């Protein structure tokens, strides 16, 4: 519930489904603890990766095997991953929603935070 | 000089050379009237649409016709343009250049107004 | 059911709320119909605006209001609008998200079509 | 010449100035080495980090500091920085331009490969 992650195919324009993704956790020393994963369903979506009690205040990386999903698909990328690093400076009910659009030489990536 | 367009393809991870761009003035009719053209060239840019005399205030559309572009690639798009409309004013900057960046299936196009 | 509005803003990372949507198909004779419109919902989303009965194969052109959204945040905006126009064909999947992540001078806009 | 940053404001809708640009090259052993340094000019653009002849084959990793340019606005950004990793090959095209698009709240990256 308080993080969502969605990943769109660009060339496609279809949801991109079962995709890997991997959440880590910047910890006290500055190294990356990891912290959810998880594979993007039929909509392009991963729910459930974490709960409101766990989801704590912090610096959060989100990185996607982009490359995986491409050649399943037939494509060679040129991109070797994704990956979308930012913060919750915002305790409380927030939810966020991290969004990627791929494609095999770019990406995009929006966040929406809801209260 | 006053008006420029540059295009890129974010699937091939090149420029969009030879997209056609059309321009358009809003008249006072609220009918759009047709203002200038061009396509790309080999660098994805489109210098020397107009000139500072002709380009005076009011409302402008930018056309680039992403269409024609990914269907002679091969690639079924979803959007047949990308477009801008935005208002030149002579209290404001002086140079507006419209950067659009294309997939079949997602663009953005900003306008980067410099002086 | 068959067409889905989505509209984000880039600058608050928020939905755009209360954002007016009008959709336009193209008649035989060139000209822009009204065919529906709505405002988006507190999580940036436009429900309902057509039936599967009502949407047939055509160019639609989905014009937003970003102007007013942003006048309402005290911004005046260099784009006017943002306007994504697309076909539907009736060969391929009919159910369209088109989302739109919007700023004063930027939007990217993204489609996803599912079946 | 061989390798190349480019950054966009599109919140203003100008070059994004000063932005810290870091390079790294994976080591044999799957580290990631520093590779490169600077920072874009009033252009936005970010040129002579390297040399045709230091510019081989391999897997680069590219990290723009887009976190303090919005901090220097006055903007607490979602993001901490924007990065793309890709691979370079000689026969191949052999001018790479990272273009960077940014938002506090969404970013695109794309790799631009030329000859």
């Amino acid at each position: 519930c308080p993080l969502m992650v969605k990943v769109l195919d660009a060339v496609r324009g279809s949801p991109a489904i079962n995709v890997a993704v991997h959440v880590f956790r910047k910890a006290a020393d500055d190294t990356w603890e990891p912290f959810a994963s998880g594979k993007t369903s039929e909509s392009g979506e991963l729910h459930g990766l974490t709960t409101e009690e766990e989801f704590v205040e912090g610096i959060y990386k989100v990185e996607i095997d982009t490359k995986s999903y491409w050649k399943a698909l037939g494509i060679s990328p040129m991109h070797e991953h994704a990956e979308v690093v930012f913060t919750s400076n915002d305790s409380g009910p927030r939810r966020y929603t991290i969004a990627a659009m791929l494609s095999p030489y770019s990406y995009s990536t929006t966040a929406v935070v809801t209260n």
